[PDB]
């Protein structure tokens, strides 16, 4: 729709160097006085070790970024995370640890390249990827402190880079695991808040509940999940991990993680729910059409139903196949051409009935008045779901979604913020009213934003009283190569900017730390 | 959304009497001078024979209506169609022929109650329902002329009340039939235009092509189908006719047509295409989620794809179960309550790829640039489809759709007109831009319109240069009980009205005859 023939988006994938200390950003407009804190973000910063390239978008070495709002000025800083992967790569001047889509050549050494997200646990902050290894970091200085191996504390093989954090600091996550059956399963991990004893909360990790797997030996790729005050929602997609293949290519040949994925063509999507407080899996066989899922938007309870809002990609093909660096660095026509056969992005609201009566076999159970979502109870005992579409644009994804999480996560809500992807290229920011379907767009030419993070006005009365923060890469004609953008959350109108004189590569997720 | 607590919609289902001759309507505003012709419509007019009621909406005895535009004035007329059903009912003072949802009590006597539609064949016009019996009628006087039995001329058991008529007067339809396999199938019937020989074209009926059936002994209920210059599209829904049951309740007990229907829970929807010119069925196994379908909107070819736009109801339950007269005559709260578990209406665009390559197995084949519809080729050879949603409102159907059929039927187009159903109650008229999704609504309180028919301006330059005609029932405070509505097709703004002093019951379909 919008076109980027100048190819500026290639700057999102160009290596940068870390800083020794914070730069001072040149500020435009007016930073709100109540914005005092830090925006922390993780993404790849190093896309080749020497003349050895990294191939996939999720392979480049973790880079930790900070935009600080101190006493009426803004600074920018960045430091590579000192991971085994990074350290060993630097020691030995080559690629040492196999990344998601790049096999290294000379037990199994699983990557700790924490390029995806960062989150609070007790008084600590950890950078993560999606394996068992998270990296404790210093949120003031950006120094690496420690590697943690979650297998030491709990039985999981890995965990998402999207834990849910409750208001009391309790942390919930999900990862696959070995069941007692000698099957695969998915385990919900709970890390408690910092208690009086003042001991590291990770040492108090425990399993809340286990979800079954649709296939005994293949778990689905899980990127995120849903949490309400009373329920956990997990979506099992037809993107499957063939564990066999990476335990056959380690031994004999030589593979990466991407090589294990296969698509199951016939299962579609299975949706699973567990009672959070009683810690039981509920046996409701929710089923629907096939789609990839990376990001839940929000989840909530409305009478005897769960409302589940999702960023979907229609299809069973793995959308990550489209995310190799060569693909993303082609020119504009080839980018558009290459995405023509990709899965098509769509925001969807599914409605899952909680209180199932066989009396209603063969009818639509969704009796709520303001939705077009359906759930049908088959004789089978299967519950077949159709969504209400909330947003749909040709090869235009509303993605990397965020909400006013602190007051509205897990509860009834109205607004969602997101990054607009145009044939996979990030080129706009969106706001979406999920009840009316109104949208708002912020966009400028040759400008490539990141996930918008929302920060509440401390005296907020409405759900969107606050701002949205995005890191924007604007290559071009003598342009400030990048800047931090602050929008008014009500109408996505610009409030301010903090410009810098250096490039910033793609970042995925992060948080705003009030301090 | 809008509420009708006064219950005025019950007047759509109250018996009326025919007229001896045309009333003269009181006209408001300005009838366009180029509107000279006749609006003909069919619907039920008689909902009980004495103290024997008819139960279903599709059971009342056919009533033929005419609004005439002659020399700067408007008339209204109506005559019951003199069918076997009607005539015998009147002769014998009771219900004689079993209707769709009303069994009569004292070979098989199939109904010819032609309450659904009327269409041109050569220089003739026939009222129809969905059986093998159509009734030739006089379009000037509304007199019944003749019963026709299509089994005499072609091998079908019945035919839809939605034939497609080409610009040269050729008529296409579809009905189920016995295959040579001793299976069920669906046959495409072609009736040619009136030729030089001047013989009745029905005598020249022939079979073009046959579609297979998903179930050997159960055909799906078919209400309509798609036609482009090169293709025929047929949609096989999980609403199935159990022929066995009506050939077991005729012999032993005593049933109606509605009693034969069952829903197939596992098949979903199968979509079928045939080459119109070569008269071959194409073996592409299009499949998708379950839905009822009554009305195609329009179909067309866009490069190597068919665009299929449909008024869907999500679910496999038969929507006709909600359409008994008692249900429709309850009060407003009970109407809303009763539809809470019904299938949910949605307008959908499916995109069917024509040129299938196994090289693209597991990918999305829909490479067109302005749609979010997908089609995925499974290993199976199955092609799994997801729609682009064009309109979706909670228990608000865009239904009884019409287009500028003469210039745009079967071809690329932009606008569709429709009747808005609010928990099954007709209470608005809509226009829909199918590319942008903009809508327009005409609505007034305690007013219940019928299917909007579109008539082109004779000097039309754009697709919506013309008017839309609807019959509106407005019961109320000393109100003209009904009127004919003429809207401007561009913005659904009112141009005129032709009021009458008598009630008019529900009508389904019809045509505008330029004369
Ligand atoms: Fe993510
Ligand atoms: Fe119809
Ligand atoms: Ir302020
Ligand atoms: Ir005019």
């Amino acid at each position: 729709q919008v076109e980027h023939p100048a190819g500026g988006y290639k700057k999102l994938f160009e290596t940068v160097e870390e800083l020794s200390s914070p730069l001072t950003a040149h500020v435009t407009g007016r930073i709100p006085l109540w914005l005092t804190g830090s925006l922390l973000r993780c993404g790849p910063g190093l896309f080749e070790v020497g003349s050895e390239p990294f191939y996939h978008l999720f392979d480049g070495q973790a880079l930790l970024h900070k935009f600080d709002f101190k006493e009426g000025h803004v600074t920018y800083h960045r430091r590579f995370i000192r991971t085994d992967a990074y350290v060993r790569a630097m020691t030995e001047k080559r690629i040492v640890i196999t990344e998601f889509g790049t096999c290294a050549f000379p037990g199994v050494e699983v990557t700790d390249n924490a390029l995806v997200n960062i989150y609070p646990v007790g008084e600590d902050y950890y950078a993560c990827t999606e394996t068992n290894f998270i990296t404790k970091v210093n949120p003031e200085t950006l120094e690496t402190i420690k590697q943690v191996d979650l297998c030491n504390y709990v039985s999981v093989n890995g965990a998402t880079a999207h834990p849910h954090i409750e208001n009391d600091g309790t942390v919930y996550n999900i990862g696959n695991c070995f069941g007692k059956n000698f099957s695969i399963a998915y385990n919900i991990v709970k890390i408690p808040p910092l208690q009086a004893d003042k001991e590291d909360p990770i040492s108090k990790s425990e399993i809340v509940v286990q979800f079954p797997c649709s296939d005994r030996f293949k778990p689905s790729y899980v990127h995120s999940f849903g949490l309400t005050p009373n329920y956990i929602v997990f979506v099992e997609t037809p993107v499957k991990i063939n564990l066999f293949k990476f335990l056959s290519s380690w031994s004999l040949w030589g593979a990466n993680y991407m090589d294990c994925f296969e698509s199951n063509e016939t299962m579609g999507v299975w949706l699973h729910i567990a009672d959070k407080k009683r810690k039981k899996y509920i046996n409701n066989k929710y089923r629907t059409s096939p789609f990839n899922l990376f990001h839940h938007i929000n989840t909530y309870e409305d009478h005897e139903f769960l409302i589940v809002d999702l960023c979907c990609w229609k299809g069973f093909e793995f959308v990550y196949n489209y995310l190799y660096l060569a693909n993303l660095r082609e020119n504009w026509e080839e980018v558009k051409k290459n995405a023509r056969k990709a899965p098509q992005p769509e925001v969807r609201r599914y409605v899952l009935p909680l209180n199932i009566d066989k009396a209603d076999t063969g009818k639509n159970l969704v009796t709520l008045p303001n939705t077009t979502a359906t759930a049908i109870l088959c004789s089978d005992e299967t519950i077949w779901l159709e969504p209400e579409v909330l947003f749909s644009g040709p090869r235009q994804a509303f993605e990397f979604p965020q909400i006013n999480y602190q007051k509205y996560g897990g509860k009834p809500y109205t607004y969602a913020y997101g990054l607009g992807l145009n044939h996979f290229v990030p080129d706009r920011l969106c706001k979406l009213n999920v009840k009316t379907k109104e949208t708002w767009v912020w966009q400028e030419p040759d400008s490539y934003p990141s996930e918008p993070i929302f920060v509440s006005h401390p005296d907020a009365l409405e759900e969107d009283d606050g701002v949205v923060l995005s890191v924007v890469v604007s290559p071009g004609a003598g342009q400030k190569p990048a800047y931090l953008l602050i929008l008014n959350a009500k109408d996505l109108s610009e409030v301010a900017r903090a410009e810098v004189e250096i490039n910033i590569p793609v970042t995925f997720h992060g948080l705003f730390k009030k301090s």
